[PDB]
DNA sequence: GGAAGGACCC
DNA sequence: CCAGGGTCCTTCC
């Protein structure tokens, strides 16, 4: 019921939030304006000469469409909520969510029927579901359950690659090979007369999920596909405790990618969705048809991206676990406009940043402060030394200054902060 | 390589 | 009266 989309829009109307949200949107239509206008200044010649480019490239892309790997994307269901429910029977049959009055990280599925969703403000969620119990996050409790599950996964692909605590990719192609020759008792599990799983990628995933539930009590969903991109889209097709596969042939990819909302693809945000919708693009088939216009309107990197999606292409090799490019700490709070205090709230952030930094014994050389007006407007000043910071005082050194400069930049005006934060980056 | 501003993911 | 952790992509010296 859109009584939801009303209670929300209603409880947002005058907020300084909707305020900046409007300014945000006005700036997107401008980016779009600068596009349609940019478009109009294109001639059939340029355009056709382009169709030639893209069509060739695509022709190559197409010759190297790898369909040998059986990638699997696994996604825990309502992770934080689910976990908090498991640790506390009290919440058993009640609707919950994990967050604060100002922000929910998720809502179990019962709460979802009421319109409550992740990233929705708490006070609003309480508007749609007064009976909503809101549990504070407990990440360590999550990393835990996440390690517990990563254990079950190592079995099918010791080199899996975790995207976030509740998601992961798996190249079960090798497992499937050895599994074709596995005695039924090597795929028989006892429930806690029981069950035995087949040899299909369909079945191994069916097993992987089974194990995960049996072990942590939480259900998960999975997508089975020829490559990364398709898999993550599939893991949501039946999302609550289900799975969906896309067979290893090109038509299968095609039949799925056809009519598939461009926005369901990972990387296409609410913003580029609106820009492509401007050009008349909603699905992947529409997106493909426009492979010409796109090469003239977007970065080589973007339309390159756009082309793979339109053709159902994507990673097929799970790269090694990269490295940490940065580490930050930031807090929101009831307005703080007093300078003495802001220098204090900062000392804290720096001190915290310093300790989470010691846990990984990391040392970077670039510190960025981050400030957010009472109007959500956001500044962000960097500063890179050449000695390699580490300690709390060291960081708070660059930071303190970085901050001073922005206070002064307001000469007699005090910075009306709602948010402040610190990020150290540039490690070895 | 930096410094600013953003889009997107969870 | 709208979070917080991270990564990657332009845009200017
Ligand atoms: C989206 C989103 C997720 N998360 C957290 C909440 C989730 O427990 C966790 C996983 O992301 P999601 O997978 O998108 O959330 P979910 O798994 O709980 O729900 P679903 O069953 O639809 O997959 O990360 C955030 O903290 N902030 C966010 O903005
Ligand atoms: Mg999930």
């Amino acid at each position: 019921k859109e009584k939801i989309n009303k209670i929300i829009m209603e409880a947002t109307k005058g907020s300084r939030f909707y305020g900046n949200e409007l300014k945000k949107e006005k700036q997107v239509n401008q980016r779009i304006e600068n596009m349609m206008q940019q478009k109009a200044q294109i001639t059939s010649q340029q355009l056709r000469k382009a169709q030639l480019q893209v069509d060739r490239f695509a022709m190559e892309l197409e010759q190297s469409r790898n369909l040998s790997n059986t990638i699997v994307h696994i996604d825990m269901d309502a992770f934080y909520a689910a976990v908090e429910m498991r640790d506390n029977p009290e919440l058993k049959d009640k609707p919950i969510a994990v967050g604060s009055m100002s922000m929910l990280s998720t809502s179990n599925y019962h709460a979802r029927r009421f319109g409550v969703r992740a990233a929705m403000p708490g006070f609003i969620a309480k508007r749609l579901c007064p009976q909503l119990i809101i549990v504070p996050p407990n990440f360590d409790k999550y990393r835990a359950v996440s390690k517990e599950v990563k254990e079950i996964l190592a079995d099918y692909d010791p080199n899996f690659m975790a995207m976030s605590l509740d998601e992961a990719y798996l190249n079960i192609t090798k497992h499937l090979e050895e599994r074709q020759n596995w005695p039924e008792d090597k795929r028989r599990y006892f429930i806690k007369n029981s069950v035995v799983f087949g040899t299909s990628a369909q079945e191994v995933v069916k097993e992987i999920r089974f194990r995960i539930e049996q072990k942590t009590t939480l259900t998960a969903s999975a997508g089975i596909a020829p490559n990364t991109m398709l898999a993550k889209v599939c893991s949501d097709k039946n999302k609550p405790n289900g799975q969906y596969q896309i067979l290893p042939n090109r038509q299968a990819v095609m039949d799925f990618i056809k009519d598939l909302p461009i926005r369901k693809v990972s990387g296409i945000g609410k913003v580029t969705e609106k820009m492509l919708k401007a050009l008349g693009i909603i699905t992947c088939t529409e997106l493909y048809q426009q492979r010409a216009l796109l090469s003239l309107l977007f970065s080589e990197t973007s339309w390159h991206y756009f082309l793979h999606i339109s053709l159902g292409l994507g990673s097929t090799h799970l790269t090694r676990d990269g490295e940490r490019k940065s580490m930050s700490v930031e807090r929101t709070f009831s307005e703080i406009n007093k300078a003495e205090e802001q220098y204090s709230l900062c000392q804290e952030l720096c001190s915290e940043l310093a300790q989470d930094l010691q846990k990984e014994r990391l040392k970077g050389r670039t510190v960025t402060i981050k400030l957010k007006n009472v109007n959500f407007e956001v500044k962000t000043r960097a500063s890179t030394v050449s000695s390699v910071v580490s300690t709390a005082e060291e960081i708070f050194a660059i930071a303190k200054e970085l901050l001073k400069t922005e206070i002064d930049a307001d000469f007699p005006h005090p910075l009306r902060l709602r948010l402040m934060g610190v990020r150290i980056s540039s490690f070895p």
